[PDB]
């Protein structure tokens, strides 16, 4: 069993071995199970074949009890999964992406009034609070100013736990029942009409969603699925910090952004998502015996798809370990070569329905940093680990001398 080695190597565990064995797949004992680990765009296509792969019983209990919730969308298959996935997709269309991006812009502009007076700020901490306030407001979830930071911390504790052991994992295990109880009473109040809800917002649509047989979700399950909207919006915090890091470490792109418009901002944001680590891999179970790439996949075998390694595959990407947003000028759009938030079709599998929200929030936040304020980046540890999952520049990205531009 290689699980401790996986903990040691993190994002590079699969890529180190696919390179060493000169193969796009290898066998390994991980998580107590027999696994095949695979990488590359062709492997991602096979992974998203839902006749060959299922997610039920692929999600380790420890992941359900920390980041995702028990028996939630991530572990569902078949028409029941697709049914629930349409609920998430309806909440993440461009009107929602635009609304969230606009709320973020308003928050960043409002933040300058305090940042200019305090001089020094930790971007990760500011982002967490703003995103939590914006996510709850857009969703219709009441949120008191005195609890913004606690709820944001609970959301991040769940994200930060998914690849951890020891105290960091325990933080996520403790935060999940707090968040679920908090949101569940909201669901219950909404269903009794004791909390005002609005058609087309996340609280309303999760509270009143009906399944294929016409029954509502259990209030706890509706709460879990609403957290599966609120938590990943706060998780955009990680990408916002990596975006600011890339700006600092590749300063030639700042004037490139200042001169240009949303096209350059979008190429920059896509390169942040491709280049920096966030989700290392995905798990599934072989649904039926099949053969691919001269390997027999036996029913019941667990499988890991390498997100990070595919995103740095030199067969797909020129100089894959350099940050070069211009690579997305005149590049073909494809569902399997660029998979930091999954691959394939979100309507037909488990691909992230939040990609558009992620991208527009990142673009709005990049615009703020480039056009709205000036700032310095003082001496600090900007190192981010490829072993620690998820990963973040250690300091959280400290900014100082902040001035209204
Ligand atoms: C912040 C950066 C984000 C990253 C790195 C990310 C990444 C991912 C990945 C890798 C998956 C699983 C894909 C698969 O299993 O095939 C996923 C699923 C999901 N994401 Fe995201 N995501 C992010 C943001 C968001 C946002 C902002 C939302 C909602 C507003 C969201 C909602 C979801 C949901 C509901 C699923 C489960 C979909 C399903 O099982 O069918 N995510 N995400
Ligand atoms: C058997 C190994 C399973 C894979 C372990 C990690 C699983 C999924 C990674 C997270 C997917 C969604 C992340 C978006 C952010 C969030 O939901 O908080
Ligand atoms: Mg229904």
């Amino acid at each position: 069993d290689n699980s401790l080695t996986l903990l040691k190597e993190g994002y590079l565990f699969i890529k180190n071995r696919t390179e060493r064995y000169n193969s796009d797949l290898f066998q390994a004992r991980l998580l107590g199970k027999n696994f095949i680990c695979m990488t590359g765009a062709e492997a991602a296509k096979v992974f998203y074949d839902t006749d060959r792969f299922q997610r039920q019983n692929a999600l380790p209990k420890r992941v359900q009890k920390s980041i995702f919730g028990v028996n939630a969308i991530h572990g569902m298959d078949g028409s029941a999964h697709i049914h629930r996935k349409m609920l998430f997709l309806s909440l993440m269309t461009p009107p929602h992406q635009k609304r969230l991006a606009e709320l973020m812009t308003e928050e960043w502009k409002a933040a300058v009034t305090r940042w200019e007076k305090a001089d020094e700020v930790v971007l990760f901490e500011e982002a967490k609070e703003i995103l939590c306030r914006v996510a709850c407001y857009w969703a219709g979830v009441p949120l008191k100013e005195t609890e913004v930071k606690e709820r944001a911390d609970d959301f991040i504790d769940m994200v930060d736990a998914f690849g951890a052991v020891g105290p960091r994992h325990w933080k996520g295990r403790r935060a999940r029942p707090r968040a679920e109880e908090w949101i569940e009473v909201m669901i219950e109040d909404a269903r009794a009409g004791l909390l005002k809800t609005t058609s087309g917002t996340a609280l309303h649509e999760m509270a009143f969603h009906t399944q294929e047989d016409g029954s509502q979700l259990d209030s706890r399950m509706a709460a879990i699925e609403l957290i599966n909207v609120l938590r990943p919006i706060v998780a955009i915090s990680y990408f916002l910090v990596f975006s600011a890091l890339a700006l600092h470490e590749h300063p030639k792109y700042k004037e490139w952004l200042r001169s240009g418009n949303s096209r350059e901002r979008e190429m920059f944001v896509q390169e942040v998502r491709r280049y920096y680590p966030f989700i290392p891999f995905l798990g599934a179970l072989v649904k039926k015996d099949f053969v691919w790439n001269n390997c027999e996949f036996k029913k019941g075998t667990s499988v890991l798809l390498d997100l990070y390694g595919t995103n740095h595959d030199p067969r797909l990407w020129d100089h894959p370990d350099e940050f070069r947003p211009e690579r997305f000028a005149e590049r073909e759009e494809n569902l399997f070569d660029m998979i930091p938030q999954g691959g394939g079709h979100a309507e037909k599998g488990h691909r992230c329905p939040g990609e558009g929200i992620t991208i527009e929030v990142m673009k709005a936040s990049l615009d703020f940093l480039v056009h709205q304020i000036e700032y310095d980046v003082p001496e600090q540890s900007l190192h981010y680990s490829l072993a620690r999952m998820p990963s973040l520049p250690e300091s959280g990205f400290v900014m100082s001398g902040i001035r209204r531009k």
